[PDB]
């Protein structure tokens, strides 16, 4: 599900991520961000968050 390596996280979300795409699933990697402040990775079919 979620792995973090150095700084950088990457989550499996694709479930959610297919239905972000949709309204924008990109958008939505960009979220897990959000919510944390540190930086944002969006992919489409993933949902990566980078912790600070």
């Amino acid at each position: 599900e979620i792995l973090i390596e150095g700084n950088r996280t990457i989550i499996r979300n694709f479930r959610e991520l297919a239905k972000a795409v949709n309204r924008d699933e990109e958008f939505f990697a960009k979220y897990l961000l959000k919510e944390t402040g540190s930086a944002g990775n969006l992919e489409g079919g993933r949902l990566i968050l980078q912790r600070r």
